[PDB]
C-alpha cells in the first residue's frame, strides 16, 4: 500500500535464453546506466502500447507478444509523484536492434549483467526476472545512488 | 550486518485468530507481541524458541516452522539484533497467564498493531499469506522506524 499520484511508466527487458538485451542510456536523467527499454506511458495509449512504443523508439524492435514480469513503485525524496513501473518481458523479437539518439543496445550473457553500472534496485529485481517470479517491488531512492527502503515480493498476478 | 545477538519470536497462527501476548513488565512493556526471547549458549534457536513459547504462555507444540529473520538495529545501541521468527497452527494444551506474559486471542481483522511494535505492520502481511521474509529496521527510540527494508525469501 503505497500512497498518493503515481505516474505510469513501462519497462522491457528482451530475455532470450543465454541472454538479455541492455541499453546504455546516452542523455538525459540516468545517462551513463545500462537499462531496459521504457519510458513514460503516454494519454491514449494502453501499457503495453507505451512498451512496444518506447522499445521500437530507442531500440528499433517490433515484438509479437509482451509479458507482464513485475510492477515497481519508486518513491524519490522530496518529489512528490510516486512511479509506478509497469516491467514486460518478451524473448522473440523481430529485427535487429539499432542504436537510437538514446539508447545503445547490446547483448549480454546471463552471468554477465552489468549490475554496478545499472540502476541500484535492478541487483534486487533482476534475479527474479531472470527466474521467471511475477513480483511487486517498491524502492525509496534519495537521489540516483541511494536506496534508503525497500520491498520485495513473489505475486501470483502482476 | 557486523556484530549481532540471536533472538526468536513465535506467532501462533490459526485460521481465523493469531495469538499474541501483553507484555506486563519490563522492555517493550505494555505491547501485544510474539513470544520470544533471548537464545542461549548451548541451544539451537528452534529449541529457545520452543522455551520461551512455553515459559510465557505454557504451550508446547508438534512442529515449528521458520517464518523469517528480522534484523533490528536501535540507533546508539551497538549491537544489532538477529531475530528468528517461528510459526505454528496445531499446539498442545490451553495457552495460560504467566509472570512475562498474559496471552489473548485475536481475530484476524482486529489484530491490535497501534499497540504493537510498528514493524509488525509491514511484515505480518507477508506473515498471514504464509511467505517466508528476511526483514531488516533501523528504530530511533520505541516507536520509529527511520528505515527498512523487507524481500521475501524461499530459505530462511
Ligand atoms: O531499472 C531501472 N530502474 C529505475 C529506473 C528509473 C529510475 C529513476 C527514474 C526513472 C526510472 C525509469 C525510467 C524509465 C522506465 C522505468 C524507470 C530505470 O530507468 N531503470
Ligand atoms: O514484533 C516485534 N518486533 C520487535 C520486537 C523487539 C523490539 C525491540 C527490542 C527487542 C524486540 C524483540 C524482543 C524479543 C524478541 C524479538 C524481538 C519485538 O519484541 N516484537
Amino acid at each position: 500500500s503505497h500512497m498518493g499520484a503515481s505516474r505510469l511508466y513501462t519497462l522491457v527487458l528482451v530475455l532470450q535464453p543465454q541472454r538479455v538485451l541492455l541499453g546504455m542510456k546516452k542523455r538525459g536523467f540516468g545517462a551513463g546506466r545500462w537499462n531496459g527499454f521504457g519510458g513514460k506511458v503516454q494519454e491514449g495509449e494502453t501499457i503495453e502500447d507505451g512498451a512496444r512504443r518506447e522499445l521500437q523508439e530507442e531500440s528499433g524492435l517490433t515484438v509479437d507478444a509482451l509479458h507482464k514480469v513485475g510492477q515497481i513503485v519508486f518513491e524519490f525524496v522530496g518529489e512528490p509523484e510516486l512511479m509506478d513501473v509497469h516491467v514486460f518481458c518478451t524473448d522473440s523479437i523481430q529485427g535487429t536492434p539499432v542504436e537510437s539518439d538514446e539508447m545503445r543496445p547490446c547483448w549480454f550473457q546471463l552471468d554477465q549483467i552489468p549490475f554496478k553500472d545499472m540502476w541500484p534496485d535492478d541487483s534486487y529485481w533482476f534475479p527474479l526476472l531472470l527466474q521467471k517470479k511475477k513480483f511487486h517491488g517498491y524502492f525509496k531512492f534519495q537521489g540516483q545512488d541511494t536506496i534508503l527502503d525497500y520491498t520485495l515480493r513473489e505475486v501470483d498476478t502482476v
